[PDB]
């Protein structure tokens, strides 16, 4: 089997992407944030504290003939941005882009933090990291990909995120029409539960490539590219008037600037992030200070190849017995 679903930016900045997901019988369609940096499929629901719901579509298990309470199971998760959610668990039928899993754990939120409530466009998360990170207790649950894997034509999924445009998540096949040149595959460590890999270096604009190992994670649920402070300083030094602002919480730059590209290495291959991808717009409405899309990972304890990086590539998440990542230009 295969599946193929379109993923759509939630706003004009590509702050996140949402993908429609069918849950239950008859189908309830929720727009979920597919997150290769976490491993829980959780949804706003009929159980979510009413004051914490503001415009999201909810899953109502009582209206699904295939829903069943997973008795005694609870979940609670905290993300890198400080947000959190928790609740209880149902199993139900879940379909993505025509690919169906029966008996998928659907984590129903009883509580969500303010940033979830405030984002009316995201109805929950669908985690695509390794199932070792799933938070369900006392019986850890599998991700949608892990449950689908054995049925897929190939044990893979791909992320093809758009810049200011829709893109695609495919399950079970490589769309050889969706990228240019060849796919370069690179090793993955699953030891922290992430799609963790090592980039071979970077370049800023038309500058020379710096060969250096940068360990980090491929994380579709993170908006920005978080790299070591040395790398980030070298990038922003090429932008007149850019500076790190402790008050704003990262590098800012004049909205009048033209940003340089940023290149990262995948083995001997190179992915180029156009400068425009690094512009996250005014820090507050009407400001002439703009927020940068490349930020320091210092204090986060890991480098994160978030959407700024991934949307410059066609990315293969290869879930074979020994997982690997693949990157192609597009
Ligand atoms: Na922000």
């Amino acid at each position: 089997s295969t599946g193929s679903a379109t993923t759509t930016p939630i706003d004009s900045l590509d702050d996140a992407y949402i993908t429609p997901v069918q849950i239950g019988t008859p189908a309830q369609t929720l727009n979920l944030d597919f997150d290769t940096g976490s491993s829980d499929l959780w949804v706003f629901s009929s159980e979510t504290t009413a004051s914490e719901v503001d415009g999201q579509t909810i899953y109502t298990p009582s209206k699904s003939t295939t829903a069943k309470l997973l008795s005694g199971a609870t979940w609670s998760i905290s993300y890198g941005d400080g947000s959190s959610s928790s609740g209880d668990v149902y199993t139900d039928t879940v379909s993505v882009g025509g690919l169906t899993v029966t008996g998928q754990a659907v984590e129903s939120a009883k509580k969500v933090s303010s940033s979830f409530t405030e984002d009316s466009t995201i109805d929950g998360l669908l985690g695509l990291a390794f199932s070792t990170l799933n938070t369900v207790s006392p019986t850890q649950q599998k991700t949608f990909f892990d449950n689908a894997k054995a049925s897929l034509d190939s044990p893979v999924f791909t992320a093809d995120l758009g810049y200011h445009a829709p893109g695609t998540y495919n399950f079970g096949f490589i769309d050889t029409t969706a990228y240019t040149g060849s796919i370069t595959y690179t090793a993955v460590s699953t030891k922290q539960g992430f799609w963790e890999w090592t980039s071979t270096g970077y370049a800023v604009g038309s500058g020379t490539f710096k060969s250096t190992s940068i360990d980090g994670i491929a994380d579709t649920g993170t908006t920005l590219l978080y790299l070591p402070a040395t790398v980030v300083s070298a990038y922003w030094a090429q932008v007149s008037g850019a500076k790190s602002s402790s008050s704003v919480g990262g590098y800012v730059f004049p909205c009048s600037a033209t940003l340089p590209s940023f290149t990262f290495g995948v083995g001997s291959a190179r992915i180029v992030i156009p400068g425009d991808y690094i512009d996250f717009g005014p820090i507050s409405t009407g400001s002439s200070s703009c927020f940068g899309g490349i930020q320091s990972s210092a204090g986060i304890g890991i480098n994160i190849f978030g959407d700024v990086a991934l949307k410059a590539a066609f990315v293969v998440f290869n879930g074979a017995t020994t997982p690997t990542l693949g990157f192609a230009s597009k």
